[PDB]
């Protein structure tokens, strides 16, 4: 049972809008909205919105293994060697929010100020002591962004998993010789870093030039969850506000995929007549190029939406019905719907792009969904009497009771996956939990479970005190 | 009674280390150490200071107004109207942390997220409706560092307070006329950016080329905080650790300050011989240039103690028995002493510059030192009945509530001053606590407060969880 198997089994549920209904359905963890801020809904005057992984989520692990296959592929006929094709996709190590090493090859989870959670190079699991020979002060400095990878989004799954493999390939194959920042193999030498550049290289290749957006498009139903009730939120959201679409996607795979995602026999709700996925927004941005498009962006253009070309020239126009476009900037939406960013709840999946990058440079109202949540509740729940332990004994040592830690922050870890949760290592949490709870406003496994709440709701978060304010 | 007439009656007070009497002392806010992240003390085995304001604290308000005077009088002779000499420092009036934007001649303060809590133009306080005029959202890009700088320092008081008096008085003085970014006078156009530089420069002038060293340094006890129990805490460090000082002050000057704090007719304990400062170092570095000594640093450098000048040269020699150090990184400080980074406790009151650069750069333990608390805690419990009204308040709005929710956050505000609390502007909390909270893993109100906790004392903080974990 994976994350998107939670998602699409709710997704299958037809809405009951019945007042009393709605309540019970919100008090559960798996239709919650998550609240670090409170955020009085009635000031929202505009709805935002990404597609991929937000209002597209795409099926696990089907999507990520069709990424790493067509990257493998991708490598191979480049020349990397042929055992490549033999790796297959196993959805049960990587964890998002990992951190690639380009100088030692080694996966690393960190805290929020770059403390060494986990270390792995390839399969092997490196711990404390030797880690302490590559990172003294068992940190690192994670804005050294020449050096360090953080593969933040659900789209970096596959390379997670690819790097891992690789190293233990190269590190295990008798062709090549191990050094401490790469490989040998006669008069040829590889860095990770120039390895994980190829990677890099062949994941945006696969997605851009390759047969990924082919082969998602040809089996929508294999590859993308869908939910008749995104039409219904969309509908409620324009009855009190403005709806926009903000993608980095262009318009022919947008057009492509939202398609997909309204496609019922009906518009908002059975009964109602089916239609277009584009009369849901007040306005529809593609190419958006964020985060950049959240500070200069880029040259406000129109999609030609007949051919899915731009129109040659700047759109230096008004927002007319029908219209579409591509680039521009935050400001662009601002001027367009007559809005300010705190009247905008923008809705994404990319913590750093789509989340910090709006709350920081702009301070938009932000909603993050997170597709994984949907399983990681189950475990958090199932596996409670784990974590409550592990309380006890933090506690109980404020010796016998620190090996106890260790095997019990193990055991609890290793439920999740042998990456562990996206939100912690026992009782640590990671730097991707620590960006959530200060970027994002809301949180939730998907943006659907806002349409359990009603209108003008209040989502309160309690007052953060200083030590010596309390 | 001002922050240092509290610190001094403390350090009036000989140490009874009685180990009962000490844990009854440090129960005292005043005297506590205040905890963000935990730290077991029996880890630490380096303890590294800051000298200005932190060793070293300037009493109020003697100091800011002999800064204030003679920035002024520097502004004066450079051309500025004389009408600047009729000016007088008032502590009433600045809070640390404020911002100035450069564009609109405004000081600022803000909130973690860069919300607006308070603005004024000179004296006079714009309140919400007015301030969208030129703050659309309530909201600045704070990193937008060309055009807002943000006061962090006890040393930016007097430029805060004189940033306000010029232009109040440029605005009301009918030889210039005001425009939206400065001020026309015939001819002439001055910008606020400009007018801001001319402050910014004239202060750096008056500590660099002026007398405001000299004039310190003749009267002493006029304007440094001296305390007996100084030497006691460090001796104390040096028998379970190393103690280093990295300043940004030169050698000379620190010689100076540094000789005073020590210069009473014993050591460590009355009874125990006098000792030079400089034995409770075993690594003492001057001319430090943080935040820079915390990435690539400067050449390091030996200084001449017999003329206060540098020898000619980069130092490629070891650590020896009084060598004083001038520029490197902190690299030389973790190579000389043996230390990684969380084996180092760094105090020092530089949120930014001392704190949150040797934290994200480097992974050091840290102590911020507040020397304001040590008044702003008196306010906090003899005006609690309004922090609590306010608190009651807004979990009952959850209108005249909301007028005397704006009423009850204004009464509490001016217990404090003109600008409020340094951490608060009623319930919501400045950038300067959030930044406290993140990068200051422990604080206090003095660094000697530290001298009341047992050698392998662990400091506790609760641990974090998110919403959907609780
Ligand atoms: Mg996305
Ligand atoms: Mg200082």
């Amino acid at each position: 049972t994976s994350w998107s198997d939670r998602l699409q089994n709710a997704a299958d549920m037809p809405a009951n809008m019945d007042k009393h209904a709605l309540k019970k359905y919100r008090r559960e963890a798996y239709h919650r909205v998550f609240v670090n801020r409170s955020l009085a809904m009635e000031k929202i005057k505009c709805f935002g919105f990404d597609m991929d992984y937000t209002l597209a989520v795409y099926k696990s692990p089907e999507y990520e293994s069709l990424g790493f296959e067509l990257t493998v592929e991708r490598l191979v006929s480049i020349g990397y060697p042929q055992e490549l094709l033999s790796f297959a996709y196993d959805s049960t190590f990587p964890t998002r929010g990992l951190v690639f090493d380009t100088l030692y090859g080694n996966l690393l989870k960190v805290d929020a100020y770059g403390n060494l959670l986990v270390c792995a190079h390839g399969f092997n699991f490196i711990r404390g002591p030797e880690t302490r020979e590559q990172y003294p002060n068992k940190f690192i400095q994670r804005d050294d962004t020449e050096r360090f990878y953080i593969l933040n989004t659900l789209f970096n799954l596959p390379e997670t998993y690819l790097l891992a493999c690789l190293v233990d390939f190269f590190t295990n194959c008798p062709r090549y010789t191990s050094c401490e920042t790469g490989f040998k193999d006669g008069d040829l030498f590889m860095s990770y870093r120039s390895m994980f550049q190829d990677v890099r290289d062949a994941v945006d290749w696969v997605h851009y030039k390759g047969s990924l957006k082919e082969k998602t498009v040809e089996n929508l139903e294999k590859y993308v969850v869908k939910d008749g009730k995104l039409p219904l939120l969309l509908s409620r959201m324009k009855e009190v506000g403005k709806v926009f679409l903000a993608t980095n996607s262009d318009y022919k795979y947008t057009d492509k995929i939202m398609t997909y995602l309204f496609d019922f026999p009906h518009g908002p709700k059975p009964g109602s007549s089916h239609r277009p996925w584009q009369s849901y927004f007040d306005l529809i941005l593609v190419d958006a190029r964020k985060p950049l498009f959240f500070g200069e962006g880029t040259v406000l253009r129109q999609v030609d939406t007949k051919t899915g070309k731009l129109k040659i020239g700047t759109y230096t126009g008004p927002l007319q019905h029908g219209i579409v476009y591509s680039g521009g900037s935050s400001d662009t939406i601002c001027d367009l719907l007559g809005a300010k960013g705190k009247d905008i709840l923008y809705i994404g999946d990319h913590i750093f792009g789509d989340i910090l990058k709006s709350k920081k440079r702009q301070g938009w109202r932000t909603f993050l969904v997170i597709p994984e949540l949907a399983q990681e509740l189950h475990v958090w729940t199932d596996k409670s009497s784990l974590f409550e332990e592990l309380q006890s004994l933090d506690i109980f040592l404020a010796s016998s009771i620190q090996r106890r830690i260790k095997k019990v922050t193990h055991d609890m870890d290793m439920c999740y996956g042998m990456m562990g949760s996206l939100f912690r290592s026992g009782s640590r949490q990671t730097l991707f939990a620590s960006q959530v709870m200060r970027y994002a406003d809301l949180y939730a496994a998907s943006f659907i479970n806002l349409l359990y709440y009603p209108f003008s709701y209040l989502f309160r978060a309690a007052h953060v005190l200083m030590p010596h304010e309390s």
